[PDB]
């Protein structure tokens, strides 16, 4: 197969949030098998970033989810050729974030190609605020609907002061190869910034994901 023990990551997001433009790179590792990886990212344009990192985390691969036996993994399957997803998230204040990854593989390397879009985020709301602390952990739903995966997932935010911020993610992936589809299952997702400068010019993103059934 294409997919080996260890890869490599390669991405450019390009996006705005309420308007206003910005652009990071990032260039990271995983263990696909794992369900492992880790990834330096740096804002190369519209920094200081005006907004809560956290509210892009989750855009910086299914790939890297560990897939029992008994589970068709949709994702491994669509290379070399490669796969892209489309997200929608519904923040509970009204703010919407628009997200789109294609990725492709390079020898051991994937490359995303990012777009970002969020609007309608409250000036004293917690992402203009930049009051959060992280995401909590998480349990995607995932299932096939008009021969594409589909995935759903509730997330929250920790508030610094206490409390949480929730955020409904409506995702959908779509293979740019025929493979077989899974029966309905969950992926358990665990992300978290390991360590990150002031500004948040500089950020080390971590994620762990393994899928699972009935």
């Amino acid at each position: 197969s294409v997919i080996k023990p260890d890869m490599k990551i390669k991405l450019r997001m390009e996006g705005a949030v309420n308007g206003h433009p910005f652009a990071i790179e990032g260039v990271g590792l995983g263990k696909p098998f794992e369900g492992k990886q880790s990834m330096d990212l740096k804002v190369k344009e519209g920094g200081p970033l005006p907004f809560a990192y956290d509210i892009l985390t989750t855009v910086f691969n299914r790939v890297f989810a560990k897939y029992p036996e008994n589970i068709v993994d949709y994702f491994k399957q669509s290379f070399p050729e490669g796969y892209s997803w489309e997200r929608s998230m519904n923040y509970e204040d009204g703010g919407i974030c628009n997200a789109t990854n294609d990725i492709t593989l390079d020898g051991d390397c994937y490359i995303y190609e990012i777009r970002f879009d969020g609007v309608n985020f409250p000036a004293n709301g917690p992402v203009m605020q930049k009051r959060t602390v992280k995401w909590e952990p998480s349990t995607e739903k995932l299932y096939v609907r008009d021969g594409v995966l589909k995935g759903d997932v509730n997330m929250a935010l920790s508030l610094e002061g206490g409390g949480h911020y929730r955020c409904d993610f409506k995702t959908t992936y779509k293979a740019k190869k025929v493979v077989q589809l899974p029966d309905y299952h969950f992926v358990d997702h665990h992300i978290e910034i390991k360590s990150h400068d002031k500004d948040y010019s500089n950020v080390n993103l971590h994620e762990h994901a393994e899928a699972h059934s009935e």
